[PDB]
């Protein structure tokens, strides 16, 4: 995580399920299985889930395993919101950074 640098701490991309509770699972989720993940600026790796999930392999680590130890109830849905959520947002950010690259660059 050296190399990996914050990923947006985002205010979550708006995901839906269009379900009651593991909408609602997610809606919370975000801040118990955070608005953020974990990676390096990437743009000329050209992997997607190889490297953004991966971001998220770092994410749903680094505070799933201090933020949702506090007491938290995580279940196999209370995993896929999470990573989920901070998975596709890694992605988002990975065509975000790509072209961040196009700001900085």
């Amino acid at each position: 995580l050296g190399g990996y640098m914050l990923g947006s701490a985002m205010s979550r991309p708006l995901i839906h399920f269009g379900n009651d509770y593991e909408d609602r699972y997610y809606r919370e989720n975000m801040y118990r299985y955070p608005n953020q993940v974990y990676y390096r600026p990437v743009d000329q790796y050209s992997n997607q889930n190889s490297f953004v999930h991966d971001c998220v392999n770092i994410t749903v680590k680094q505070h799933t395993v201090t933020t949702t130890t506090k007491g938290e109830n995580f279940t196999e849905t209370d995993i896929k919101i999470m990573e989920r959520v901070v998975e596709q947002m890694c992605v988002t950010q990975y065509q975000q950074e790509s072209q961040a690259a196009y700001q900085r660059a």
